[PDB]
C-alpha cells in the first residue's frame, strides 16, 4: 500500500440537496412533487381538505411568549427558547464589531 486517492460519493435532489444513500434522496423527491393543497408547515404533514388539516393543527397551535431579538424567531418552550436565541446572538456579537474596526490585510510579495 504505497498510496491511494479517493472522493466522496453522494446521491443529488430534485431540490438540490444531496443524500448519502438513494433511499434518503428519493423520498425527498416523491415529497417534492404536489400530494395535497394543504400543508402542516410545523411537523410536516398534508391533508386533501381544509378541515382536516385544522382538527390536526390544534397539536401545534398556542403563543409564544419567548421571541429571539436577532431572527425574532418565536418558541413555545423554554430550553429550546434561550438554548437558541444563547447561539443565534454568539454569530451575531462576531458581527457587532461594537469596537472592532476592520483593518486591511498584509499582502504578500511571494
Ligand atoms: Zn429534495
Ligand atoms: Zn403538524
Ligand atoms: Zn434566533
Amino acid at each position: 500500500g504505497s498510496s491511494g486517492s479517493s472522493g466522496d460519493k453522494l446521491y443529488p435532489c430534485q431540490c438540490g440537496k444531496s443524500f448519502t444513500h438513494k433511499s434518503q434522496r428519493d423520498r425527498h423527491m416523491s415529497m417534492h412533487l404536489g400530494l395535497r393543497p394543504y400543508g402542516c408547515g410545523v411537523c410536516g404533514k398534508k391533508f386533501k381538505m381544509k378541515h382536516h388539516l385544522v382538527g390536526h393543527m390544534k397539536i401545534h397551535t398556542g403563543i409564544k411568549p419567548y421571541e429571539c431579538n436577532i431572527c425574532a424567531k418565536r418558541f413555545m418552550w423554554r430550553d429550546s427558547f434561550h438554548r437558541h436565541v444563547t447561539s443565534c446572538t454568539k454569530s451575531y456579537e462576531a458581527a457587532k464589531a461594537e469596537q472592532n474596526t476592520t483593518e486591511a490585510s498584509g499582502p504578500s510579495s511571494g
